[PDB]
C-alpha cells in the first residue's frame, strides 16, 4: 500500500548515475525545441523517477527565451519528464501554473504542490492525481515559496516544508501534512526556527524526517529541521560542523561560539542537499554537498560524516570534487529512489547556464547516488552559453 | 463500473491549476510544430484527463497555417492531447473528422462526437473507443452543430446537446442519450426551449444534468436546459441573475420583466461555462465567468451564487477578475476531473489569440477550479501574434 | 482469446471516420519531419488500430525524399503509427524492413509480414510479435509480393494472399496459413486463379474469408477469392457486376459474356477495396468503391450491393461520391475494427500526392466506415505538392 | 518467473529483420533532432525490444557534434530507444552515464551498467531498475571496460564480461556474476584467458553461456569463453577454424600450429558476433559474421557450422554476403529475443558513418536473426557522410 521509509541500499560513498544537458541540443543547425528552466530536483514512485522543475512557458531557441532568469511570474509552470528523457517541448508534461514547487508520490498518487499568485497574497494549491484537493493561503503575506525539491511521504501522509515573510529576515517555516493532496494539519517548528528556505528533506528510519535548509538571512551554517511523523512535532537545529555548507560561507570552524550560533556574516545562500544510509532504527551515514568557492556558486565538494549533524562541530570527511570550480554549481537537491528490497538516497546538481544578469538561464542536471566506496568522476557540461541560439 | 456523479471535493472559490500556451513556441528561431486551433474543451476519465479541440489539419509555423479563422471546413477534426502536453504535431491524437465537437467518458470507453458534412446536411457520427457506433443527421438543415465542450455520462448513457436551425432566430436544442455511442434515443427539450448553442453541462446530482448555454439571437440571458436522466425528460429555462453572462449584454439588471424575458438586445453570444459544488442530492453553490466587456470578448470575471439561477434575479456575488479586461477572452467551457473519494467542477478559458479578420487564429487555454476561498492570481498569455512566424 | 469474426455494428451506408495528412506540415517554415510513404492500410488489435505503411528510410523535407516513387528497394520498411497519430518521424514504429506488406492481429500477438530481396529471389519474413517466426521464399521467382493491407485471422490462425509471378501474365497467388508466424499450410487457390494481385480480405462470416483483388494482366473486374478456413479450401471468382471496379475499365456492361469472361481490355490495374455487413452466419450487404475516372486514378464513388458478387451482373447501387474526380485517388484498402459487442468494416482511400513521374510521392489516408444511411461528406487534400518543400 | 534458455525457433539461415538509419534524417532541410551514437546493441525482455548505445550528448545537425569520434569522455551515456523507433531525441532514454556499456534483463528488471571515470581509476555502476545497486571499481587502473553488447540472466542471476588493462597487451578478462544489479561474486576465466574484449555473449543451453570475443593484441582469432552457471566456472578458449573472424587477420587457414596458437600478426581488432540454434541440452548450429575484407572494416559476410569451434579447425560454410565489400562495418552483436514458446537468436550489425579521422561519427544498424533457408538480402545505407549537415 503506502510508501515508508525501509533500510536503504548498501553504500558509502556517492558515485554518478546520469546526467541531462538539454541546451547541448540548443546550438546553431540544431533541431530541437528546449525546455529553459531553474529549481529543478526529482521525485520517484515505485513505478518510475521524475525529473521536476520550473519552466518559463517557453522553449530554447525561441525568441521569447530571454525571460528565463525571472524567479516569479505569471509564466512559469510545475513541469515533469520522464527521469532520463531529455527536456524537450513534447516530453514535457505540465502539472501546476506556479513559481515556486514540490512533488512526491505516496505509494498510490502524486502530490504536486506550486505556490502562485502576486508576492503580497500567493496560494499554494495541491493536485493528488488529477484534481486539486488542497490550497493553503499566504500566511505572512510576503512570497509564499516552498522547498523546490521533493517532499516525504510517509504512511499516507505527505510533509512539505513552507515559508512565507522576509528573505533577508525572520521568517518561520511551517510543515503541512496532507492526505490525498488536502493540508490536514500544520506542524509548528519549534526550537532554531527563525530561518529555513529552500528544504531538502529525507527521511532519517521508519517514522523520522530529517530537512536540510537555507538560512538567507543570519548565518552560513544550514538549519536542519527534524519532524517525529508520530507525535506529529517538528524541531529545528543549526548544522553544527566547522564545514559550513552554505554559499557564501567563512573560512571553516572560523564562527566563534555554540551550535546554534549565527555567527557575524549569513546574509545570502543557496538550495543545499544531503544524502544517507538508514536502517529502519536509524541514520548511519550522511553525505554533504558545497560549492568549491566559499564566496560564488561555483564547483560541488562531496563530504561525509557519521556525527549527529546537529550536535558535533567536528569536521565532515572529504568525499572528492564532484565539479570543478571553475564550472557554475546553483542548487542540490536530495531524493530518494524507492525500491522493493531496499530504498536508495541521491544528491542532483543544477549545474547552472547563464548569459549574464538578466539574460538567458537554466542548467544541465548531474545526479549521485549513494553506493560504491569512492567518488567515480566529476561532471561538466561542455555547454557555452554564448553558443546557444 | 460505469461512470456516476459523486459529491464534490470541499471547495468555495476557484483557483488555477495551469495554462497551455503552445504559440509562445511558434515565435522566430522557435523548433515546434505547434497545433492552432479553436473551441477547445477538456474532458477526463478516471485514469487522465485530456485538452480535446477542433484543428485545421495544419500546424504553426506553416504555409497553409492561414485558414485557422474558418469555423467549418474539410479540414477540421476532432484531436486531443494528454492533459499537461503541450500542443505539438507529435502530442496530437486525431479521432474524427468534423467541425463541431464533444467527448465524455462513461467509465468504460471514450465516446467522440463530431458533425461532419455540407452545411444544409451534416451528419453527427459518434465514436466508442475505436469504432463509429452511432450516426445522427440533421433534421433542420441548417448546421447541425453540438455543445464545444464535454457530454455527461451517468450509469452507461452519455447526454449530448445538438442544435440544428438558424443561429439568428429559433433553432431548438434536442438532448441525444447514447450508449456505447448509439443514439438510443431523443429528449425533447420542454419550456424555454427556442435557443441554446454551445452549452457546458455538469451533474448537479446524482440523476440530473445542468446545462448553461448560449442564445444567440434573442437573450443577454443565458439558456439553461435541465435533464432528469431518470426520467428521460429535460427543460428549458432562462437564466434569471441581474448578472447577465453573454457577451455582448446590457447594463446588468436593466432587461425588465420576468426571469424568462429576453429583452430587448440579445443578437449575438459567446460560449460560457459554469462550476459547482455538490452533494449526491443537491447543487449547493454555482460559480459563474462573463467577460470583463460587455461589448468586446475580453477579460474574465468570476461570481458566485449559492441562489436557484432559473428563479432568482439577485445579482451574483463577485469572486473576482480571472483575465484583464484588456486580454482577449473568447469561449469558455465546464467540465469536471471524477475522483475516487470525491468530484472535482473546474472553468477553461479559451484566450483568444489572433492576427485579425480572417488571419490566423488560435488560442492559450487557462483552467480555474473549485478550491480554496479566494482567487488566486489572473492570467495572461504573453504572445503577441505579430510575432508568430 | 482468440480474435475471431462477430455479427458487424448496425449500418447502411458509409460515412467518415478521419483524416491523416502528414504533408500539410511540409510546406515552407514548416518544422515537422514528415513521412512520405505509399501503400497504407489499418489494422486493429482489441486494444488498438494501427495505421500501417511502407516508407523510404526518409523524412520530407529532406535531401534524399526524392526516392520515395520507388516500388522496390533496400530502403523501404514496414512502419505503422497509432492510428491518429500524425506520420511523423517520432511517432514511427519500424516492423521489418521489405517492400511488400502485410499485418493482422490474432487477439494475443500481432503477425507482421513482408517480403525482402531480389526481384527474382525474394524472400517473405512473418514476425510473431518481437520474434521472426516465418519465412517463405519466392516460388515463382518473380517479385513475390502481398496483400498492402491487412491479413486477417481466425481462431489462432491468419491467412495471407501472395503472389509470384508476372504482373502483366498468369501468376497464381496463395494463401498461407500462419500460426504464431510461422507458414504452417499453403492453400491452392482453384476456379478463376490466373491472377490476383494486393486483395483486400474480410471476414464474411464465422468461418469464411472473401478478398476483392486486381488483375493487372487480364480483367476490368476484379477477382474475388473465398477462403473455408474450416475446410482449408480457397476458389478464386471474377466479380459479375456490369459496375467494374478497377482502374483502367470499359463501359459498365459492356465486357459480353459469362461472369467470368475477362473482357477485351484488362491491363494495369490499381489495388481496390470493399466493406460489409454480416451476421454469424451470412454477409448480408456489401460496399464497394471504385475511381471517378474510367481512365485515370483519380476520385472515388462508393457503391452497395445485396447480390452475390460472384454471380449477379446487376449494377451496383450508387452511394455517392466519397473524393472528387479531380483528385487523384490510388490505393483503396478493406480493414476491421473488433469490438467486445460487435465488428465492424471499414474503406480506406489513399489520397496520392505527388511531383510527377519518378518525383517525390505520398498520400493522404481518408477513412469511412460501415454507419448511417447515407454518405455525410467527400473528403480533400488541400495539399498541393508544389508547395512541399 | 526468471528468464531462462529455452530451444530456439526453428531456423537454418539467417534473415533481415529490420533497420535503423537516423541519419538519412540529417540531411539538408530536415527537421529532425537525430542521435549521433557508436558502440550500439539490442537487448530485450519478454516485453519489448529496446537499441542501446552510448551517446555524446548531443544531436546531429548541431554545432557541438564534432566529439562523436570519441572513444571516452564525460560526456558518453548509455541510452537506448524502443527498438524500432527511430534515434532522435524525443525517442531517447538517458539510463547511466559512462563511455562502455552493457544491459539485459532477468525476467523482472533491467540490469544496465556502464563503466565511468578517468581511464587509470574507473567505476563500474550497475543500475537495477531506477536504482544504482552495483559498483565494481577497475583492478588494473587501466580503462576497466565491458562489452557493448547485452549481458545474459539465468534464473536470476546476470553475467557481465569485463576487461582491464593494456589493450595492446595481456589483459584478464573476469566475469561478474550480478543479482539484483549488485555484484555478488566474480568468476576467473581460466585456459586461454591473455584476453578478451568486447565479448558477444549467447546461452548455448539451459546453463551455460558462450562468449566470442576480440583479441586486440596477440591473434586474428576470436577468443570464446565458455561459462558454467552452475558450477560458476568460465574458460577461454582460441577459435580454432581456418576461417579467422577478426580484422585484421592472414589468409585462412596460414596460422600454423594447434588451435590455441596465437599466429604471427593479430595486432588490432573489432568486435564480433555469432548467433546459434540450440535445445535445452545442447547447441546444434552456429552462426558467424566477419568483414569482407581481411585488413579494413568494410563488408559482412555470413558463415555457420555444426562443429564445435573451440575444437575443429574446419573452414566455416559460407551464408553469404550481408554487406558488400565497399559499405563500412564496423561492430557487430549478438543478441537474443526470448518467447513464450521458443527464443531466437539475432546479429546485428554498425554500418559505419564517418566524415574521417577525428570527425563526425555515426551508424546505421540492421538487423540479421535466425530463420530460413538461405540469407535473403544485403544491406546498404545509402548516407553519403558529406551530405550530413
Ligand atoms: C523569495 C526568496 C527566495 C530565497 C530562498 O528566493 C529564491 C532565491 C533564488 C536564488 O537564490 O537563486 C531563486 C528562487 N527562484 C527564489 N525563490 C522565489 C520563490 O522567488
Ligand atoms: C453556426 C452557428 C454557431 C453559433 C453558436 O457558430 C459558432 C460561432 C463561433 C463564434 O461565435 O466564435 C465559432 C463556432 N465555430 C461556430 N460554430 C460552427 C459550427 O460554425
Ligand atoms: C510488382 C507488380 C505489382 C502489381 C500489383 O506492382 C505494384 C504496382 C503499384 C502501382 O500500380 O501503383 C505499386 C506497388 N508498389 C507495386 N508493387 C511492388 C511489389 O512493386
Ligand atoms: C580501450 C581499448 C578498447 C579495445 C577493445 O578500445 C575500443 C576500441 C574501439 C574501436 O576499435 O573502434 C572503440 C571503443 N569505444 C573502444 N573502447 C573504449 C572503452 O574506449
Ligand atoms: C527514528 O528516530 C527517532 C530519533 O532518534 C526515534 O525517536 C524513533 O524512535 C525512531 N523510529 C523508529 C521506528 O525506530
Ligand atoms: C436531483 O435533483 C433533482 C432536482 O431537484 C431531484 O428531483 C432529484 O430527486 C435529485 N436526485 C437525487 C438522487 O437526490
Ligand atoms: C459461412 O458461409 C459459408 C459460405 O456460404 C458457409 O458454407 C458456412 O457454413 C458459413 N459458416 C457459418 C458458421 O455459418
Ligand atoms: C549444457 O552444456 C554443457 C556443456 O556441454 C553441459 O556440461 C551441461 O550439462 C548442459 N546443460 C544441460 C542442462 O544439459
Ligand atoms: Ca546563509
Ligand atoms: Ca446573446
Ligand atoms: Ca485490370
Ligand atoms: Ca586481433
Amino acid at each position: 500500500e503506502w510508501r515508508f521509509p525501509k533500510s536503504t541500499c548498501p553504500g558509502r560513498s556517492l558515485q554518478k548515475m546520469l546526467q541531462l544537458n538539454p541546451h547541448r541540443h540548443a546550438t546553431a543547425g540544431s533541431q530541437a525545441a528546449t525546455i529553459p528552466n531553474r529549481e529543478p530536483f526529482i521525485s520517484c514512485s515505485q513505478d518510475e523517477c521524475r525529473l521536476f522543475t520550473l519552466d518559463h512557458d517557453v522553449s530554447t531557441p525561441g525568441a521569447y527565451d530571454g525571460i528565463t532568469w525571472e524567479d516569479r511570474s505569471k509564466r512559469r509552470r510545475l513541469v515533469s519528464f520522464p527521469l532520463g528523457s531529455e527536456l524537450t517541448l513534447d516530453n514535457m508534461k505540465v502539472h501546476l501554473s506556479g513559481w515556486s514547487g514540490t512533488a512526491c508520490h505516496d505509494g498510490k498518487e502524486w502530490t504536486y504542490a506550486t505556490v502562485n499568485g502576486p508576492d503580497n497574497s500567493a496560494v499554494m494549491r495541491l493536485k493528488y492525481g488529477d484534481q486539486i484537493r488542497g490550497s493553503f493561503p499566504s500566511y505572512a503575506n510576503n512570497i509564499l515559496r516552498t522547498q523546490e525539491s521533493e517532499c516525504v511521504c510517509i504512511d499516507g501522509k505527505c510533509y512539505i516544508i513552507v515559508i512565507d515573510g522576509p528573505a533577508g529576515g525572520t521568517a518561520t517555516p511551517k510543515v503541512l501534512v496532507t492526505r490525498e493532496g488536502e493540508v490536514t494539519s500544520e506542524i509548528i517548528v519549534t526550537g532554531r526556527n527563525k530561518m529555513g528556505e529552500e528544504c531538502s528533506c529525507l527521511a532519517t528510519n521508519r517514522t523520522w524526517i530529517e530537512c536540510l535548509c537555507r538560512d538567507n538571512a543570519f548565518s552560513a551554517k544550514r538549519p536542519i529541521i527534524r519532524i517525529d511523523t508520530v507525535a506529529g512535532t517538528a524541531r529545528g537545529y543549526l548544522m553544527c560542523s566547522d564545514t559550513y555548507l552554505d554559499t557564501p560561507r567563512p573560512a571553516d570552524g572560523s564562527i566563534t561560539g555554540s551550535c546554534e550560533t549565527d555567527g557575524t556574516s549569513g546574509g545570502g545562500g543557496v538550495k543545499g542537499a544531503f544524502a544517507l544510509s538508514r536502517t529502519t532504527e536509524a541514520t548511519t551515514e550522511r553525505f554533504y554537498v558545497r560549492t568549491v568557492s566559499s564566496s560564488a556558486r561555483s564547483g560541488a565538494v562531496f563530504y561525509k560524516t557519521t556525527d549527529d549533524p546537529t550536535e558535533s562541530n567536528n569536521p565532515l570527511t572529504l568525499i572528492g570534487t564532484a565539479v570543478g570550480g571553475a564550472i557554475p554549481m546553483w542548487y542540490s537537491f536530495s531524493f530518494e529512489i524507492p525500491g522493493k528490497v531496499c530504498d536508495q538516497t541521491c544528491i542532483g546538481l543544477e549545474m547552472g547556464l547563464t548569459m549574464g544578469h538578466q539574460l538567458w538561464t537554466s542548467n544541465s542536471v548531474a545526479v549521485y547516488c549513494v553506493i560504491g566506496d569512492n567518488l567515480d568522476w566529476d561532471s561538466t557540461t561542455d555547454v557555452v552559453p554564448a553558443d546557444i541560439v
